[PDB]
Formats: C-alpha cells, sequence, structure tokens
C-alpha cells in the first residue's frame, strides 16, 4: 500500500513536471545517448551519467583561479573531439589560447565573439544557439554581464532581470537544439537568482590544497561539488588535478578512482594493475600512463564497464 502510493505519487510528478523532479539519493542515474565528459572520470562519475548532459543550461561557479574556466574549456575540447562545433561568449578578455591548445581545444576553429553589452552576449548567444549547429557555447562570464543601460550611464536590479528574460527564452531552444550551454560565475549576488533555478546541473568548484613534486611544485587539486543535478542524484563531488600548463591530468584520476575501485593495487608507494607495475608513486604511475595510451584506455573502460 504505502510503496504503490509513493511510486504512484512519485510518477505523477514525473509526468506533470519531468524526469529528475523527484529521486532518492541512492537511485541508479538514467543512461543518455551522448554526454560530454568533463576530462576527468571523477567527475564524469559524479555527474552520474558519465559527463555533461545536453539541451542543458549548466553552471559552473566558483571564485578567483578556482579551475573552473580550465573545466569548461575541457568540456570544449571533447564536444569539439568528437565533431562538435563550440563557440565562446567573451566578456571577462582572458581566454589564453595558447593554454587552451594544451588541453586540446581547436582554437582555430573555435567560435569567439567579444560583445559590447549583456544584451548583446545572450543575444548572440540565443542566435547562435537557433542555428543548430552548435554542439556547445560557453559565456564567460555572468558578473562581466552589465546591461546596455549602466553601460550608457541611464535604480539598479536590471541584470537579474536580463538573464531571468534570456533564460526563459534560451531555456526553451536548448532542449529543441541538443546544444549545452555553460555559464561561468563568481563568488542575485553575482547576478541573477534565475540561473540557479534553470540551471539542470550546477557545479561548485574550489581549490582544495597546493600539489608539489617535491620541489618545483607543479598544479593544484581541484574540487568539483555537484550542488544541483536533475539528470542524477546530486551531491556528489569529484577530487582531480590541474597541473600547470596541462590542465586536468586524466592519467591521474584513473588512478585515483583505479585504486578505489579495487582495479589497481597500492602494494607499497608501488601502483600494480593487474599483473604488472605501473610505476612507484602516482606521479610515476601518472607519467606512465600518459606514455603508454594502450592501458590507459583499457583501465578507463573498465570502470566504465563496472559502473555507467
Amino acid at each position: 500500500d504505502r510503496e504503490k502510493a509513493l511510486e504512484l505519487a512519485v510518477a505523477q510528478i514525473e509526468k506533470s513536471y519531468g524526469k529528475g523532479s523527484v529521486m532518492r539519493l541512492g537511485d541508479e542515474a538514467r543512461q543518455p545517448i551522448s554526454v560530454i565528459p568533463t576530462g576527468s572520470i571523477a567527475l564524469d562519475v559524479a555527474l552520474g551519467i558519465g559527463g555533461l548532459p545536453r539541451g542543458r543550461v549548466i553552471e559552473i561557479y566558483g571564485p578567483e583561479s578556482s579551475g573552473k574556466t580550465t573545466v569548461a574549456l575541457h568540456a570544449v575540447a571533447n564536444a569539439q573531439a568528437a565533431g562538435g562545433v563550440a563557440a565562446f561568449i567573451d566578456a571577462e578578455h582572458a581566454l589564453d589560447p595558447d593554454y587552451a591548445k594544451k588541453l586540446g581545444v581547436d582554437t582555430d576553429s573555435l567560435l569567439v565573439s567579444q560583445p559590447d553589452t549583456g544584451e548583446q552576449a545572450l543575444e548572440i548567444a540565443d542566435m547562435l544557439i537557433r542555428s543548430g549547429a552548435l554542439d556547445i557555447v560557453v559565456i564567460d562570464s555572468v558578473a562581466a554581464l552589465v546591461p546596455r543601460a549602466e553601460l550608457e550611464g541611464e535604480h539598479v536590479g536590471l541584470q537579474a532581470r536580463l538573464m531571468s528574460q534570456a533564460l526563459r527564452k534560451m531555456t526553451g531552444a536548448l532542449n529543441n537544439s541538443g546544444t549545452t550551454a555553460i555559464f561561468i560565475n563568481q563568488l542575485t549576488t553575482t547576478g541573477g537568482k534565475a540561473l540557479k533555478f534553470y540551471a539542470s546541473v550546477r557545479m561548485d568548484v574550489r581549490r582544495v590544497e597546493t600539489l608539489k613534486d617535491g620541489t618545483n611544485a607543479v598544479g593544484n587539486r581541484t574540487r568539483v561539488k555537484v550542488v544541483k543535478n536533475k539528470c542524477s542524484p546530486p551531491f556528489k563531488q569529484a577530487e582531480f588535478d590541474i597541473l600547470y600548463g596541462k590542465g586536468i591530468s586524466r592519467e591521474g584520476s584513473l588512478i585515483d578512482m583505479g585504486v578505489d575501485q579495487g582495479l589497481i593495487r597500492k602494494s607499497g608507494a608501488w601502483f600494480t594493475y593487474e599483473g604488472e607495475q605501473l610505476g612507484q608513486g602516482k606521479e610515476n604511475a601518472r607519467n606512465f600512463l600518459v606514455e603508454n595510451a594502450d592501458v590507459a584506455d583499457e583501465i578507463e573502460k573498465k570502470i566504465k564497464e563496472k559502473l555507467g
């Protein structure tokens, strides 16, 4: 009786409001056709559907130099890598393309708009989404989008009304086109509370601690926290390594989820995969896996097989 009334109830909530309106936190996720891998299996896993969804607004947010921008450029890198077309609306004026190319972005064929207002930024994105040619669009950033009025001189609050209007319209078209939009935001105090509710995924990117290679300390350890997720149970979280100049370590992530899933064995500062030995201490095993793509792809597919 109690279950049937609950499963019935829950089923009607989905009928009238859609997919992830209600979920238990332990539930398995659905499994979409295609998603955009994040660049880290950990964050792919934490997201529950093995990557960022499509036809969705996505908010990545954190403080100055947290990594978010990198996380976003890997979404672009992967979207393109599968022959997708990308776009980048830029209000910050801080994109380093040399760094982008190192993560794997195809800057040469990356669409860039550097608009002159918030009105323009969004209307261009809106116009570009309806072409149905783009897979992903990034908008750096929500803070920098300053409304026409404010730029001309002519009471505040007009930015939040802008973000709200724009999203309502844009939210429709995204689900039709199968495009993904990423808004990068900083820390309606930073723009609009609207993004918070239109977003189907919201990631909280922070910097946990600085990595060090003994002397000459490279990279930072990042921690995304998936505070909202309509495509899968939320409040999951992932840590990974962003290395200066290289970005997210795909290999370093495979090791961590490796040992975690019991596929890899830490004997004693010694990393073992399935009889053979990978290296001595993470930075070796990582630098081994990067030299050997064959063993890297295998580990990835096995962890995925083992989950989704």
